[PDB]
């Protein structure tokens, strides 16, 4: 097994030298592109739009990024990744030949293990997710179905060269190798493929989400408590991230292994809260519903303001404090998209 790992890490970074090599030109156009790819937006700028244009499309692109983030966190923490930009650097294969030289850029140094992919999966989850959403929608083309099969290849063709800009804007970067972008985006598409057979989830009580919730939350913890009891060693990557990094300024510590875990935990509770909400089935459910524009007022106010709250981030100093202020700043995207500024509109413009 181990010649084949070695063999990828070295076509990985062979693949990482020729890129930089040959297209130093377009280092700030990969970076914008991993700049992009990040959940957040996923998470702040694409859920209002495509649920206040098809709640049901919204509500499984949510529940399919969420289930995607929390699996890649339990196999980021079992499978043992790694990253090139340290195994260049830390290997005994290149002993009888010259180095490679590959450079690093100021987000390059990253602490973590290296498979799978993040940014991968959740694009892939996502886009899949819209274009197959979108092709479904407008199946009433009334066409000679040659525009439709045109539509096909169109929106195809921008799905995998948005795929092929993310894959490579990680390899470029020195920052993942070939595979570990490759089986991310098959794990997406095989998400967002079994959630298309669960109607289970559309209309759910509270009850439903806390329960969901919470076996989440159990079995995160309990696998974590379990493999630190077991003799694992859990803490590996910080100290070749701090030890083969250029300089002692990129790289980031934050001894805080329960974010991600919380902040999608509180999306969807936030979501569970909305979706039974009173507010929710008095205003976005009621008259004004049909009507384009208060769903495009909505779509501009749940940006703008959404964007507005973003800046706020709650302190670092306590562990505990910083664990219950994320927890409740990320329950509340889904539960003011979905249930405050609607409301706040239909009294505004609702009451002549």
């Amino acid at each position: 097994m181990e010649e084949g790992m070695n063999v990828l890490h070295d076509f990985g970074i062979q693949s990482t030298h020729y890129l930089q090599v040959n297209y130093q030109d377009s280092q700030d156009w990969f970076i914008l592109v991993s700049v992009i790819a990040d959940l957040r937006n996923a998470f702040y700028v694409l859920f209002p739009i495509w649920f206040h244009l098809q709640e049901a499309v919204g509500i499984k692109l949510l529940w399919v990024a969420v289930i995607g983030d929390w699996l890649n966190l339990v196999f980021k923490w079992i499978l043992f990744g790694q990253r090139p930009y340290w195994w260049v650097l830390d290997t005994d294969y290149y002993s009888n030949t010259s180095v490679p030289l590959i450079k690093q850029f100021p987000v390059t140094c990253e602490t973590g293990p290296g498979s799978p992919s993040g940014h991968a999966m959740g694009t892939a989850g996502v886009y899949y997710v819209m274009v197959t959403s979108t092709l479904s929608i407008f199946q009433g083309k009334i066409k000679p179905t040659y525009r439709f099969r045109c539509l096909n290849v169109i929106l195809w063709l921008g799905f995998w060269a948005v795929q092929l800009n993310v894959c490579l804007s990680r390899i470029y970067l020195a920052a993942h190798f070939p595979h570990q972008v490759v089986a991310g985006v098959l794990s997406g598409i095989a998400v967002a493929e079994t959630f298309s057979h669960i109607h289970s989830i559309y209309n759910a009580s509270l009850k439903k989400y806390f329960l969901i919730t919470f076996f989440l939350f159990s079995f995160a913890i309990g696998f974590y408590l379990l493999l630190k009891g077991l003799g694992v060693d859990l803490l590996w990557t910080l100290e070749k991230a701090q030890r083969w990094c250029e300089q002692p300024e990129w790289v980031h510590i934050d001894t805080t292994p329960f974010a991600s875990l919380l902040k999608n935990l509180g999306t969807l509770f936030g979501l569970g809260l909305a979706l039974n909400s009173s507010m929710y089935r008095e205003s976005c459910k009621g008259k004004l519903s049909k009507w384009l524009p208060f769903r495009l007022s909505s779509i501009v106010a749940s940006l703008v303001l959404l964007h507005v709250f973003d800046s706020l981030k709650p302190p670092s100093q306590v562990e505990l404090v910083f664990y219950v202020l994320s927890f409740c700043k990320s329950a509340v995207v889904p539960l003011a998209s979905v249930s405050v500024i609607p409301y706040c509109l239909a009294q505004v413009l609702g009451q002549p």
